[PDB]
């Protein structure tokens, strides 16, 4: 009856290109969906070492593991057993652009992610291609219902060697594989998110990554 249990496991396969460099990854992990925490152990299995900072792939390895507090209707957990998809455009302020499309199915009690990456115009002398990145700041995503699906908007800050940040923006469309007759859509809400790199080995051809993610309505006083 309940398909998303207290502890869930993941398998993931990813394939793409950045600028003109092909590659493939696999990853494997586990998390607690209702606590909104999760870990992925990732391997670059083709085309590594990558000639770009791994950070730009980070947001592409898990929407099921968000703590939907306050009885906010959970669009992603509801979509099972059919599952869902996301597609995203991340636009860097220094030219780089990264689209990704994703499929999330459930199979024998294991979440299965199939990702596809397409990056273009990352400046060759930029911090991404010259590997001067130190992971991401935390962020807030705004989700809102749109066309029987959900949309996400967010700005993210990539730390740089030397103190600075390079900023990017994310437009995400989330689509449920489940008939809209069976889904109870949420209002506008907000996910607070902290995505962190735990460990890495061999020039980022092995990376461990963690996320904590908690959904909430705006908690400030209203006057309307």
């Amino acid at each position: 009856s309940a398909l998303i249990t207290e502890n869930m496991h993941m398998k993931l396969y990813m394939e793409g290109t950045v600028n003109n460099h092909h590659f493939k990854c696999t990853s494997e992990g586990e998390g607690k969906p209702y606590e909104g925490t999760q870990t992925m152990r990732i391997k670059v299995v083709e085309g590594g070492p990558l000639p770009f900072a791994f950070d730009i792939l980070a947001t592409s390895f898990s929407k099921t593991f968000i703590n939907h507090t306050q009885g906010i209707p959970d669009f992603f957990k509801q979509s099972f057993p059919e599952g869902f998809t996301w597609e995203r455009v991340t636009t860097y302020e220094d030219g780089g652009v990264l689209t990704a499309t994703q499929d999330t199915s459930l199979q024998d009690g294991c979440l299965i992610y199939n990702v596809k990456i397409r990056g273009v115009n990352f400046p060759s002398n930029g911090p991404v291609m010259q590997k001067k990145t130190l992971g991401w700041e935390a962020c807030t995503e705004m989700l809102y219902p749109a066309d029987g699906g959900l949309e996400g908007r967010s700005d993210m800050a990539l730390k740089l060697v030397g103190g600075g940040h390079l900023i990017c923006n994310l437009k995400t469309t989330y689509r449920s594989k489940k008939p809209a007759k069976n889904l109870k859509m949420p209002g506008v809400y907000y996910v607070d998110r902290r995505l962190e790199r735990i460990k890495e080995a061999d020039k980022e051809t092995y990376v461990e990554q963690h996320e904590v993610a908690v959904a909430r309505y705006c908690d400030l006083p209203s006057k309307l």
